């Protein structure tokens, strides 16, 4: 199974989960305060692990890029933290965001004179440090994809503890406040103005669906601000659509490069034929955020984040996602299919990725990059099979016409998994968080073989076959 | 953890388990008849899998040696099947084996004229075919260790079905018949006379302890001839000691190379301090076969086959090996230590190998080669940890003085595991037994890195740490 000559192999990172770990890298944000919050820790809503004990990529990026380059990687999708670049509010620096009566952003203008007003309140040292990180990769002749938003917001934008206690009208309320979108536009323009020379492709945001659904509906997730409101979820979703559009327009003012979005795509399956039509509607609804962006002519490419599936059946006269399949499988166990489940309880289901890419190709006809795919597997028992089987899924979808430009694993290294902390280890490379030392897992060597040869060679082909990891 | 420049890395094979699989390779022996026996299959004593559906190394050796060479291996210990070389009886060809009154072989002479008598009744085509196999490896500049006996006997030597039914006085009875030793001596001389130019080091036999203990005591093992007699086990043991001594003397008639023995060494541990002295006695007794050979000045080197441990405690006023540890752990599960157990139920216990090598060094002060070490692991979930952790054990023992010359994994490929059949897969390389195709496992890539660099490099060092595979 050979990939095209220019098909990219690499990995993705985020600021919050990778940067901190060593002195001089701490930065406050909503997510910082959230994971440090004593109530959240004591209730078990978050793990008690803290991101400032993480892999210290802020300091150690050159060494990680060395590992990446030796694994045959030629593309990295990374992040830039708003909370770092603008630690103080930008509200008083006015720009032109034009909206229609329905609240759609129709145009933006952040003139050069305003970029210079922004410089004076930005942390330019942090901006230059990001340049050092990105340039260290770029100078090796490699591709860099910069994703503008990967969940943490500045605290002057969102104070989630205050929102959960007093309500969103009483405190800075994140994506529930219209003006957050306008401040994000200023940030997007600022970043593009300065960093376009280091960036090959842009993404406005990562997994906005996770932000709004987990923050305001699925509270067991332990995402900020964690108060239940379907109206709030809808408002944050609406605002995040506009944040994409504004940011797209902001970037295009200062860049000719492609601008896409990175999205969480579960594959949705019916347990039986009778539920097929209902599940087809659930797919449409679940992916509608992307559909909207594509339909407005505001997507040049799609970043596909794929990890697992959801399987649907009836429970008490209602169609629901079922325990024992997909993301709802037993941690460290097996799905009801017999497929192994990751340390996170996510079923190994590469068929989902093949189905998904064919569906997305047909739906949007856009270039796609697999921007995340991986598994929580602290001993590397299953990752090699996960890696090769999902890469074969991508190959198979490409043969049926999907325009896939690369595959980025989640991730190069273990990192801080949000409310779960460090116990979910997604790396091709193990990190000792006490020493910051990096150690290869065997999956890393498998990756290197495939990436260097641009192909799943026949000697590694059996790693796509899940027979010997599947029960019964 | 760097090994010495001439420390050897490689693998081991046996005739019965590897050779057969494709037309033209089938050969009769006691073990052939045993595994084909309808009663044994129906009772579940053997698996019903048949060796003639195996990896077909008789035909495919050049392709497996290619894999081995690319994995950085420079040594193979292989076999030669007595049942192939002498398919008809050799009894009428007389030689001089001198014994003392206590039954010890004091000298052997198999003159050149008698070697030529033997040629006329040998299967010389099989001998030449073995030469093609060994030479294919040797021609690459690599080391070959030839082991003369790896369990199957000619049927004219042993008819195990008839022995189990009618008793050893009523049929050819294998190592219960004194003359088997004399016939083995003829074989050993024949082999050395012809093949010494292809052989770097000799072994007379592999795991003689398994032959006598499993065939005559531990009948649940499904080893031939499978009738219970402590007296028989003692007689087979005594005869196998003499077979080693006879073969050593035979080989030395036609070779200047080192002659050793390959032995199964379980590491024995007390569950608690109160059982320590009893376990020390159990070690002495369990290894006494090797102690005898060394004490007679008939061992130039020791082949250490190490897989796991046995842990001892009191049960019903008796000290016994305990369920839930070592070789007596749950298949596919965990030992009571929390360590993972292989598909065979054998606890991952690298400390055992370190302890063993130090013990053997002190006991015998001989050069040692790890001639087997591996695990039944059909999806490679645990093998990489098993491989690196046991290699670190070897390194650690060498640092304390053990004279270890190389490490040979069991094995390069999946193969026929005796009474268990194909269900126990010990390969760095997976074999599809229907197609005979070989596929690398990630542990093979790990092995390649270590072998090519003569060291466990720091990036692979965490594979020696069993924390993330060990429960609670």
């Amino acid at each position: 199974a050979k990939f095209p000559k220019n098909f990219m192999f690499g990995y993705s990172w985020s600021g919050f989960q990778f940067e901190m770990g060593l002195p001089g890298s701490e930065v406050e944000s909503d997510w910082w305060v959230w994971v440090h919050d004593k109530e959240n820790i004591a209730s078990g809503l978050v793990s008690g692990d803290l991101p400032e004990n993480g892999p210290a990529y802020w300091h150690l990026y050159k060494q990680d890029h060395d590992i990446a380059e030796k694994l045959g990687m030629d593309c990295i999708r990374g992040g830039i933290e708003w909370a770092r670049i603008f630690p103080k509010p930008t509200f008083d620096v006015k720009v032109d965001v034009e909206k229609d009566e329905e609240g759609n952003i129709i145009s933006v203008d952040v003139p050069e004179s305003t970029i210079k007003e922004l410089e004076k309140i930005a942390n330019m040292e942090a901006l230059e440090h990001y340049r050092k990180i990105y340039s260290d990769w770029k100078e090796r002749g490699k591709t860099f994809i910069l994703n503008l938003y990967h969940w943490p917001l500045p605290l002057w934008i969102h104070d989630p503890i205050a929102v959960r206690k007093l309500g969103p009208d009483a405190a800075p309320a994140g994506w529930l406040d219209e003006k957050t979108v306008v401040e994000f536009v200023k940030f997007a323009a600022f970043v593009a103005y300065h960093l376009d020379d280091l960036v090959d492709m842009w993404s406005t945001m990562n997994e906005p669906n996770v932000v709004y659904n987990q923050g305001y509906i699925n509270l067991a997730s332990g995402f900020p601000p964690g108060f239940l409101s379907f109206e709030a979820a809808e408002k944050a979703k609406f605002n995040l659509i506009q944040a994409h559009i504004g940011a797209y327009d902001a970037i295009k003012e200062y860049s000719e490069k492609s601008v896409g979005v990175i999205y969480a795509f579960a594959w949705h399956d019916p347990l039986a034929e009778e539920y097929k039509d209902e599940v087809e509607e659930i797919r449409k609804k679940d992916y509608e955020f992307v559909t909207i962006l594509h339909s407005k002519g505001k997507l040049d490419w799609i970043g596909v984040n794929y990890y697992s599936r959801l399987v649907y059946g009836a429970k008490d006269g209602h169609l629901v996602p079922l325990p024992g399949y997909g993301f709802m499988s037993e941690r460290g166990g097996f799905a009801k299919s017999g497929r192994p489940a990751s340390d996170f309880g996510w079923e190994m289901y590469p068929e989902g990725l093949e189905n998904l890419l064919k569906y997305l190709n047909n739906a949007y006809e856009l270039p796609m990059i697999i921007t995340e795919n991986g598994m929580a597997d602290a001993a590397d028992r299953y990752r090699p099979h996960y890696l090769v089987s999902h890469l074969k899924a991508v190959y198979n979808a490409m043969k049926e016409g999907a325009d896939v430009r690369g595959y980025l694993h989640w991730s190069l290294t273990d990192n801080y998994e949000w409310a779960q902390g460090f116990r979910m280890r997604f790396g091709l490379v193990y990190v000792d968080f006490e020493t910051k030392k990096r150690y290869l897992r065997p999956s890393a060597l498998v990756f290197r073989e495939i990436a260097t040869q641009k192909e799943i060679p026949e000697e590694l082909a059996h790693l796509a076959d899940l027979k010997f990891v599947t029960r019964k």
